[PDB]
């Protein structure tokens, strides 16, 4: 009669809660979906390990499409679990999921878990000073997409860091690298010559959070472009006007230029 | 020969990651200060049996006058953890104590909690939405603060939602509940007059984020100002534009007024 929204949190098998992990290996079905994110640093093998339950994958199609039918049955004569990377529900999404158990009669709760949105705050930058978010996604075919430019300088312009999520093709299991964003936001900028996004742009990059060794770097986008900063997931930051005490983070912790001390603050 | 920065997750003691706790359990030292927010879950007794350690609680003036001279030391020669509720470096100003550890040889590293910051994602409100952030503070002496009432400001007229997190004097055990956070800000519109924050502004709380139960309610600040939404914390969020999907959510799951269905597109 119950279903439970369980998050996985950031990186690998044990970012998810304790709270969590005990109320998935009480639950008699488990369900998972990797469509809206990755878990990068572990495996189904190893998640499913550390449940000691046999984990069913469901696909975007599954879930948007057959959520009443693959889950919400099991879920009136049993405990069922959904596991999410991250924070359930902090994908667009996911919320309608529960409009769905309340109409078949269905129990849910939801046990968070870190999610990148607030993980961001390893970065040094203060969290109440990011405004709004945007996802930087592939142009493909005569599709370009901006509006993740746009949303850089409403952000800027009010003093707000941006967080920018990076485009990944979950089904293939394929990564958007900061370098790669860095690249698009710079075309995005001679097309629209907006001032927003050049070689003196400050940015910020985080890779790999919830690891204990993520990559942390903040530096101008002409000398961070072709920079490795490890294997993925990466989220790129472009911070608004900054505080002295997050640029002495950025310069002591992320290897900023001491510059950013005099021209970014 | 290593400081932890262990975050011990939004109600109790089991929102650790399991990250946190098996770190945590192998530690020599273990400290954590409990005035940055509220854990209405647990007890410190809980969290030390979870742990098995004995842990040393830490006023806000230890930590930010003597955090080099009460935790440093020890992380030179032994395996140290601070830990804090929600996550270490969220709404808190806990990351320059990074640079502190730094400036003393002493290498630090971070392990992410639930933070009540993507929490409000069980709101149902779209996260990417969000902008500013603020802190509804109390008044002092002849200090009114009000900097929050137009951070609000801003962020409406971007469209963008309000996250408002609420004072808390620990030591004092005083833990702003929404209702008054409320009657602040419709004394800073009597004053302002900007036609931020009145009657008739839809809100929604937020209470015991992490709880399995926690009180979801989104109304007219007349309605819900004189509601009870239980023990704290509480957060208060002001939503600007909602999405169909959105308003959907709050009617079906926080009990909002069916007539916010109809959107002023
Ligand atoms: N479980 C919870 N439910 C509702 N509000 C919460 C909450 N935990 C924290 N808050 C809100 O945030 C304030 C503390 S701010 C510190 C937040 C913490 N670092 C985190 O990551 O969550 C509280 O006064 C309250 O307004």
């Amino acid at each position: 009669m119950v279903l439970y929204f369980i998050g996985l949190g950031l990186y690998d098998e044990r970012d998810i809660t304790v709270k969590g992990l005990e109320i998935a290996k009480k639950c008699d079905y488990v369900f998972a979906e990797f469509y809206t994110s990755l878990m990068a640093g572990t495996t189904l093998g190893r998640i499913q390990k550390l449940i000691g339950k046999e984990i069913r994958v469901l696909s975007r199609e599954d879930v948007e499409l057959n959520f009443e039918n693959i889950v919400l049955p099991l879920a009136k004569e049993n405990d069922v679990a959904f596991l999410t990377p991250g924070d359930p529900l902090v994908a667009t999404t996911h919320a309608e999921l529960r409009i769905r158990a309340k109409r078949a009669g269905v129990e849910s709760y939801v046990i968070h878990a870190p999610s990148i949105y607030s993980a961001v705050g390893i970065t040094g930058m203060h969290i109440y000073k990011f405004g709004k978010s945007a996802t930087v996604a592939y142009p493909e075919g005569n599709w370009f997409p901006t509006s993740y430019y746009d949303v850089i300088k409403e952000n800027a312009e009010r003093g707000l860091h941006t967080l920018l999520f990076l485009d990944i093709k979950a089904e293939k299991r394929m990564y958007m690298t900061a370098n790669e964003a860095m690249e698009l936001l710079l075309k995005v900028e001679d097309m629209k010559k907006g001032g927003v996004f050049t070689d003196d742009t400050l940015v910020v990059v985080l890779a790999r959070a919830g690891s204990l060794n993520p990559t942390i770097r903040a530096g101008y986008v002409k000398d961070l472009i072709r920079e490795d900063f490890g294997d993925p997931p990466h989220i790129l930051i472009v911070p608004g006007k900054l505080h002295i005490v997050e640029a002495e983070y950025l310069v002591e912790i992320a290897g900023a230029p001491r510059e950013i001390l005099r021209v970014n603050v």
